């Protein structure tokens, strides 16, 4: 009946599974109409996995496809893929309008979720199959915002990280709680909690959500919010590796103090992601992603820890370069594969494709799944975007 | 088994679904075979929501879309879309040829009707599934035409508003039931009766029909029509409030007289819409649109009540403008899209898109349902005819 | 289980169902892959109709596309699109390789029947399901051919008609009977059987079927084949009507002798195709279809009797024009709409595209079902093959 | 539940099923995004058949397609179309990125498996369903690779036929034992096994597995493995037959000495085909494919026998040529189609299309499958490189 979290199947690695492209098929001489986009994720139920993704109401080529770097407006909705079909128009399915957006499968239906709206007064709806049941303002009126990447339902309620407020400051999440799209509860999220933009999150065994997030204004490290989903509690965390996460970020190990101190720098960041090992009881290793640069958002470098990452500062373990350090990678997600037998965790990567600031910009993903012993190869992309036509 | 009217799903506002803007892929460099169309609508099953229009036989770009400014043709099909799949060639399924359209599903098959022939003796065919199953011949010889929006279904039967005569004089319309697309009996509209054009039609609890109507001739006030499904009986009204609905109209609250005078203007109009909140036993609330402009089809107001609308002339009560002043907005249409646990009303806006006269013409939909407290965001095409290619 | 026939929905003419209209996409500026194609044809099952042709592997606009006059090459393929698709290189089914086709659905699955190889020595195969089930090799030598339209299926056995032999002389039409695609039994057609190509077969009731051939080099007067599925016999008879049904044709009731008398002429011809009205016992009512014009492929008037068509050479009754004398009108199909409470009985008309002799050849398919009281409207073309780019 | 085999549906022959062959529509002006690619094959569930290929991430016209001669690269994927299906973007599903692949049913899911990495350290991966349930890496470190046609699946288990080490010299085939995509054990090929790349492989009976493979160094003679699915063993052979069925290859009977001698040249090869009757304890015929030349991949030539493949020196019996010696022909491929009442296997054949040395590179598909008594017509593609725009 419902969702919920099995068992992992077997795995000590990331390898890949495949990667989409569009915009291969963008180039002079074409014949396809691509779907440019940002934050794309990916949600799986126990029939399909869909890639989901923000658009612009347009295609590439096409003269109104220079919007396609701005972050929200009235053009952008929440729309998807079946996983492996290419991200062409007669190929996309449109959910929901907005510049914000999550999904999860309950083991029934979809609930998907956007934010619409200005900045100072957005609204997100919930749409469940057909239907928006759930409605949720924004409460600190500036750019109500969700998690760029999937939900996770356990047990017929879902949960979605959702934060309001200053970009560069201190804005608090809060955890939605959602039956059937109505948001029948929201979790205050106690602890260290001044932040966590475009939380990952997966089930960390039967009963637990854990999810890596971006601190936006304090850290280069990344918040931790654990969620306890029958106490229906939820508590922040700094993540207290040495081999910090986001981008930019000093050197690793050199923030003095405790693992819940920021350090001196941690202006700006990245969404990031993050695989795991688990049985039904208990988390048994862990998998990071971060950028190859300290200071861009290029490359992708794959990382594992059988540690407590809201305890221990020990370095991750180095897995291996997933995307060259010369090629720009942005965003990175989370998703969960259920299956009949054992559940597998995946890290997507936004390898980002533009043509320069405020000029069109899209992405290709690549997709990395838990399994194996090593990496298997990096990905590339190979669009040149001066190509695009 | 069959669909029957539900208590609504909680919600005391409108807000944005989605928008479907297929001719944003229509500019230079383009490479989709967008649909243009007119009087587009949804109606829903169970399985599936639809966006049901009426086509011209040719994709944009293309040298054959000049057409598209008709209203009649041998070129028009009823077709439709997925809902939340772009509105392009290899999206789209035709259903029937013909120039005024509705469809409905009864919870088994679909029932889909077009009136199809010259304008003196045009036939309605009802499709159930894929066979044609009912013909229903002009009574007054002068186009007969439907709704163009989805009819009600309830308990196996399905309800359609028809209507024969002067577009610019007395009409009288009449109610089909339908029963696997055999027309089964008519119903006629006593009470107001001597116009009914384009009805908008839902539910007002669990045997009852309102149909929202367009006025072409006498009064800027729409027409009203009330099925009761159990007595087969149907009555006509004007709608009483202050608030005008129609396009153009006067002032509002300068109609002087009952609530059923007509008032002095009232020439011409175009097709509204509703939706509204209900119980098993009544209607609790209703949702109205109307556009900005008292003189031109441009931009889209809600607004909402709890009086009864043949009773009452208070105003309705503002909730504000989803789509601006400044913006062509043309038919409204409503629809109801169908729950496990509770059912959802809907409004669409026909964004119309247009070169001028008998130029190139369709549109961009936009959809609002009944959900949340306030009004989230206005529309807009961002699409510039002239751009068309 | 089994496919079988049921008594017919009520209906006393013939009304438009739709058209598809695929070239009206294959214009300057336009973005489609159309699909040229001959002889197609309407079948169903009773989950969905299809529309079946034969294809030219290629798409228009297109470099290869002038080959689609060929009658028959080691291009053509049995392909087909669901009803109401329209036809563009995705969404086409390629089916079997070869250039004359039939197809039907027992119930279970469908069977497909093309004839592939040389002129001299053709071979027939069936395809039930995804697995080529039956062969069938040519027995005169001299293009094994078969009825370009759908074959009938009743208490899972399947009757497809084929000839073979000189298409200006005698050449003896076979009955084929097919389980699960393999060829069981042949039927000898006895009685009139000197000619017959191009069957369009529909069922008179619970067991036997009734074919309405073209007879390509003695007649003006349509054969017809009766099969009794239950004595496993088939005779042929000479269409008695003084309405004769080919093309070319001399006026109507100057053939001088009995039933089966030829007439002086009768050279050429083409497929045609009728409709009727049954119950479980016996036929009540047919409806037939031929050209405006008397020497070209020209028009589509349609027809009907109450007589038996064997016997009675009384004049069939006027219904009215379908297709304009100035059309180009060429095949004309039978096909049957099962349903779950009656089954409904339908023409479609091959509205012949072309540039000229040896040039790009294609058309537009219009659909006519057995409903209502009088024909609704006539269909047109719009497509100018001079556009086509 | 589980896929087994059957016994099969009566044949004597190879007749032509269909053709595809999507450049035909990347010609000037027509309007398809075509997928240019290599190693083509087709496996089947009882649900459907698929054809599976390995593509380069790019459409046809386009400015990125002139890489589709390589072998290996970071863009390859193994993707899959609808049997029947053009292969277009939009039709096109990604299951893998990777350069060698394999796929086959097990009666519940399927399973994908692709290599991928880089030639020294490659791993293949295996999806079962959405997930990656296996990984085997290599274990020659020298282009781990695998069949480029369809696994075998009896009784839950899955049988892939896996090659790593020098092309040029002595490589140990490996059969991999696969469960829900999960490696469970390794078999060891015994006997004569020094080679067997690029294994076709169909079931004999209930529990045997027989596979036609190409030696690429040593023998224009095929080596045949066979797997005993019960005992968990296989074991290696040389087709024995004086027709021998590699390209480039001596005069047929001129290598001197037993079966397993390999002759003098033997350096190079092509990837080869068979297919079978069988009953469900022995193969009864089997059918084989060489090309028209001794020299070059051009043209194909079907032939049958009834005697043991590995113990009978008797030249195969001329069943006929299917593709003309003009044609380029590289690859072909076995697969089976499974059914509810008999199993068919079947022969595909890459009728290659190429612009030359380094130069864009695809194909066409023409399947032949066990049928009938005598081969039907020989396929062309009608598709010249030069106008391929
Ligand atoms: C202003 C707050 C930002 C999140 C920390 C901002 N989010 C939204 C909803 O606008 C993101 C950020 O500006 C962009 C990025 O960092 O890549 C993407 C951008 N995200 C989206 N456009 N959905
Ligand atoms: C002449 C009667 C009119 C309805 C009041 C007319 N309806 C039909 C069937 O022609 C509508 C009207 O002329 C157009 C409009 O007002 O936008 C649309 C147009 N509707 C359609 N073309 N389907
Ligand atoms: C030579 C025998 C003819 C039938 C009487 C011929 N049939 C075939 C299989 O070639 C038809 C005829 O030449 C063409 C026509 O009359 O329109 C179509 C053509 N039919 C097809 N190309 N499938
Ligand atoms: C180097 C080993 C070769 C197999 C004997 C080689 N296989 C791979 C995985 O590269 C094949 C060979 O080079 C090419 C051919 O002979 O056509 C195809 C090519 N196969 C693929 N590109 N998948
Ligand atoms: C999941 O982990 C949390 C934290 O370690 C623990 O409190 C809880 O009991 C665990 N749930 C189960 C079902 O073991
Ligand atoms: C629906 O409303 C009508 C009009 O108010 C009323 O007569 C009828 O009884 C109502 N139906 C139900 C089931 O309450
Ligand atoms: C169908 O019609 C034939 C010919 O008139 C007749 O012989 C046969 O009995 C009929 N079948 C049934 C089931 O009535
Ligand atoms: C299949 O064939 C093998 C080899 O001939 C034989 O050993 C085995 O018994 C056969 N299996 C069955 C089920 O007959
Ligand atoms: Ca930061
Ligand atoms: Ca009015
Ligand atoms: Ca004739
Ligand atoms: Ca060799």
């Amino acid at each position: 009946e419902w969702r919920f979290p099995k068992s992992t199947c077997p795995g000590r690695s990331l390898q890949k599974m495949l990667q989409l492209n569009p915009h291969r098929h963008a180039t002079a001489g074409s014949q396809a109409a691509t779907i440019p986009n940002r934050e794309p994720f990916i949600s799986c139920s126990q029939d399909e996995c869909r890639l989901f993704t923000l658009d612009h109401d347009v295609s590439t080529p096409g003269a109104y496809d220079g919007i396609t770097w701005e972050d929200r407006s009235k053009r952008r909705r929440l729309v998807s893929f079946p996983l492996g079909s290419e991200l062409t128009l007669d190929n996309m399915k449109v959910h929901l309008s907005g510049w914000s957006g999550t999904a999860c499968h309950d083991g029934k239906e979809w609930t998907y979720a956007t934010v619409n709206g200005p900045d100072n007064s957005a609204v997100m709806r919930l749409k469940y199959g057909d239907q928006i049941r759930g409605s949720f303002p924004s409460y600190a009126n500036n750019i109500l915002r969700t998690q760029e990447s999937e939900c996770v339902c356990i047990d017929g309620k879902c949960y979605i990280i959702v934060i309001d407020g200053p970009a560069g400051g201190t804005a608090t999440p809060k955890v939605l709680v959602t039956r059937e799209g109505e948001v029948t509860s929201e979790i205050i999220v106690t602890g260290r909690n001044k932040m966590g933009e475009e939380c990952s999150c997966l089930a960390t065994n039967r009963t637990w959500i854990e999810c890596l997030c971006r601190d936006n204004a304090f850290s280069a490290k990344r918040p931790i919010i654990r969620i306890d989903t029958v106490a229906g509690t939820a508590r922040g965390y700094l993540m207290c590796s040495d081999t910090y996460l986001d981008t930019p970020r000093p050197a690793d190990g050199s923030i003095t103090g405790s693992c819940e101190t920021d350090g001196t720098s941690g202006g700006g960041g990245v969404k990031g992601a993050f695989a795991l090992s688990r049985t039904t009881e208990a988390t048994t290793e862990r998998f990071y992603v971060r950028t190859v640069s300290s200071s861009a958002r290029s490359g992708a470098v794959f990382y594992k820890t059988t540690d407590d990452p809201t305890e221990s500062n020990n370095p991750l373990t180095l897995i291996g370069t997933a995307v060259g350090g010369a090629i720009p990678m942005w965003y990175s997600f989370s998703f969960e594969i259920p299956g009949k037998v054992c559940d597998q965790t995946c890290i997507g990567l936004e390898m980002g494709l533009t043509m320069g600031h405020q000029l069109w910009t899209s992405n290709s993903v690549a997709v990395y799944c838990v399994i194996g012993d090593n990496l298997d190869w990096d990905s590339t992309t190979d669009v040149v975007p001066a190509d695009i036509v």
